């Protein structure tokens, strides 16, 4: 099984310009790898990728891949309306030495069925790179059923997992029971802090949620405990990850939130995000910051 | 009162190669503006504006515009998930000798009423052109609602209409009363075939709807009927619009359904659609032929 | 085709007891009869079932019945979510001199559709009278698709129409096509005020709303005029039907609206509904008072 | 804190004829006061309160109490869409010997917020014991937020507690933050077996779940792990509780599978259930018992 374990979908870094931020990007990734993440999800929706044009996004690929120098697996997200785009973004993620691709389904137009495999099977065929679905209801309009990504399984042998973002307990046990059930080792993380541990009970392979930015310790430590087979300690950080979510409450997109998070738990980077996001303003940023107290990640 | 009437969202013609074709997408703009329409919009949903790359986007907007040269009122679909975007697209247009822009809400998140009101503030204030809104709750999942536009027209005294695409008279009839009541020039238009009549009765402007590009005259007809006093006569009109949209259930995305009805309806086109769309099937296609002829509209 | 035209569904009138007021009720049934609509409902959603038990449905239904003795047919919606309670309910119906029944589906549990199917077929199976469906997903949380309701129609020969409540062309349009398609007598009637001329226009059969009851001159006329072919002048009383439906969001629910507008329009009756609706307020009363007048109903 | 801890939605046993099995519902009753249940809740959606009159809730509601005989606290489901209805079953579970009553909120109408608020203060006001909301928004299409939740517990100090029927860690977290930090005595009580553990580790205080009437051990033996400090012992039975909704999927509703499992686990009864539900068929059975022994519950 490939892309196993905590996988942060790491927060792009921009300055005051709005330009690529590289020495702060740079010093995310690192801080990251050294708190022991099983690998980095570059342009997620965190990186803020529907917010950036394609040439950005290959810019940004090719500085993090290459900063990132085959320390751990990357993943770049390659996804957006513009199926052509696609394509081009996921061929040059390959070519920049990439590790794997996450594809999220088109999100304006929700296409019919035969579309929508036509249109994962074509980017799939595009790339000799393993292709992780992203499966993000609450934004897309359009779940990817446990039925459906069964059906990309059976069709693609690069097909080999899902970010399965959705607060629910029953999608994330059918993803694994229906999907798994059929191909053992295809990866199922679920895409919210809080699911983590019941991810794993349910015979899943981890996470990639926004707390791995700012607090990836608790995510990599509850990993670490379930994998020691010590399952009070992971539900004592569990019981953490329960609590962190409040958080994103504070503003939508809450991008802004991710990256203040960032700064308060120690790493001083601009937090500078794209328009339609927009500065988390200080009352807002206090309650982050008392929050994170009361959890004492800061 | 700006861009009242009929404006058709006109389909870009492509090539087998996806290329926009000139030729036959100047070939459509003339039989549009022949047939007596009141403007053309671009690059709308059925325009394909979310399958086009910024620089494709700016090409097709230059070209059209130039080939109406000034005969009827131009609008440009600018929106997108990409703010900065957003803006270069409209500034672009202006910049073109566009007439006025159209924007949808962005689309993958669906962002605070505080960030959504600073969105359409800030593209509104990039341009010295008219604005027109574009809600499409059922492709965005977020409703641009009635007390919204009305704050929106409130804010900005270039933010002059909407075109407001839901199966739903309460939305239109309320759109109308909240918005027109306090700003009495403000536009409505409603975005399906089936709602125009509904729409003028109400008190509204007109619609820009997918049968504009290969009926115009049912809608033309139907408005020069309505302003002439002559009811019964725009009913019949109405009588065939009500049922032309059993043609949109054919596929998803269905712009492949509306080139091969202008194809069917007597004007020579690739059909070529851009992914994640595909081409409409034999079957499919001889239904449409059926329908349109049912209709009497070839 | 049974149970064509204007079908108000009358409001139940009570004493401020919460016992059917009899001369109101009556009196109520009297107008609507000398306006010429072409059946009655009672005991729909405008007539309090779901605040009313058994017993008391027993005894509205056999008032009302007897006090129309016959002179024009009689609906009475027998339907909630104990099936038991609605087989009693259609057969003392039928028993009481009845002359159809309007059953809406289940509406806690979305039972899977083979219990919706045999549902149906049961409550069908235990009268020999004409059973109307009653769509109304906004309150159910469970649509009876056209699709669904074929299936219905092509089981029992007594299943013979639908009241479909919804604010959507597409809907009322695919339910005409795929059901009278298939059986050309069979009946559909909108819920909804401001539907009823496109309804007619589609190949549909007549409505089922609220306005019979304190306007019942406006749905009357619109059908009158449309079938002696005076398309225009049906036009201007579905001019009058558009606006409408403002009133009825002045509260939730809105049957003390509708109350309030028949004593406005000309018919004093208690006002008192049921819990837990409660009295209009009296800033809210002046509202509709200068709506109704407006629209030149009282 | 009043009911806290484990109190299963009792099954109501029927004989074939469709009433009250007395030994059948004193024998369930029997075995899970043995097996250690903090208190009992009849006529809950499992109770099928939804298929059964007045009449028969309280011949249920008085046998129950009775045979109950103030073992354990007992609830009462008393809520409906007739809300002097609700209020007459609420009076009469008081009279009865009832420890407390659970209200849903009025699932046909989707009351106005100052109906709804009018609606739970008069039933808290006809009674003098403990008021427990029941949020079931997946049935009623209606959520009691947080925020309203608190509130009704501002208003009235009867009301005291909720069962939380959803899917979602951020509604019973945020339930938890608003009500238990104005309220710290008010009781959450999740709807679900698969959020008993989160609801414990979030602050809650126990479930009132399906699963309560088959392997009622499974989640009395997870609230003492929990209660002793013993977290690995407590997550090893949340583990199967993790894994027995699958059996939830069976049929819509399924009240019969929760009847089947309890014959399956050892105890013989009447698995009649009332319409709209139906038997379950024997490959489904047979589906049940093998999910029941792989989870080791038979």
């Amino acid at each position: 099984a490939l892309f196993t374990g905590i996988i942060p979908p790491v927060s792009t870094i921009f300055t005051a310009d709005g330009q690529l931020d590289k020495p702060g990007t740079a010093a995310l990734i690192d801080d990251l790898i050294k708190a022991g993440v099983d690998g980095l999800f570059f342009l997620g929706s965190g990186g803020e990728f529907s917010q950036l044009g394609a040439e950005e996004r290959k810019a940004i690929a090719r500085f993090a891949i290459d900063h990132v120098d085959r320390r751990v697996p990357v993943l770049i997200g390659t996804g957006g309306t513009n199926a052509r785009e696609t394509i081009e973004l996921s061929q040059h993620a390959q070519q920049a030495g990439a590790d794997g691709i996450v594809v999220i389904n088109p999100y304006y137009w929700k296409v019919s069925e035969a579309n929508l495999i036509r249109y994962f099977e074509q980017v799939a065929d595009s790339v000799t790179l393993p292709v992780m679905l992203y499966n993000f209801p609450a934004l897309t309009g359009q779940d990817l059923t446990p039925a459906l990504v069964k059906t990309l399984a059976d069709s693609r042998s690069n097909i080999i997992g899902i970010k399965d973002t959705i607060d629910s307990v029953a999608h994330l046990r059918s993803m694994i029971h229906t999907v798994k059930g059929a191909h053992p080792h295809f990866t199922v993380l679920c895409g919210y802090d809080d699911h983590l541990f019941n991810t794993l009970l349910l015979g899943g392979d981890g996470a990639i949620s926004a707390s791995g930015n700012f607090a990836p310790q608790v995510s990599v430590n509850l990993l670490k405990a379930w994998r020691d087979g010590d399952v009070a300690k992971a539900a004592g950080y569990h019981q953490t990850l329960l609590q962190i979510p409040q958080m994103y409450q504070l503003d939508t997109p809450f991008v802004n939130v991710i990256k203040e998070a960032i700064v308060l738990c120690g790493r001083p980077v601009s937090t500078h995000v794209l328009p339609p996001a927009s500065p988390l303003d200080e009352p807002r940023k206090a309650q982050l910051k008392t929050l994170l107290q009361q959890l004492k990640l800061c």
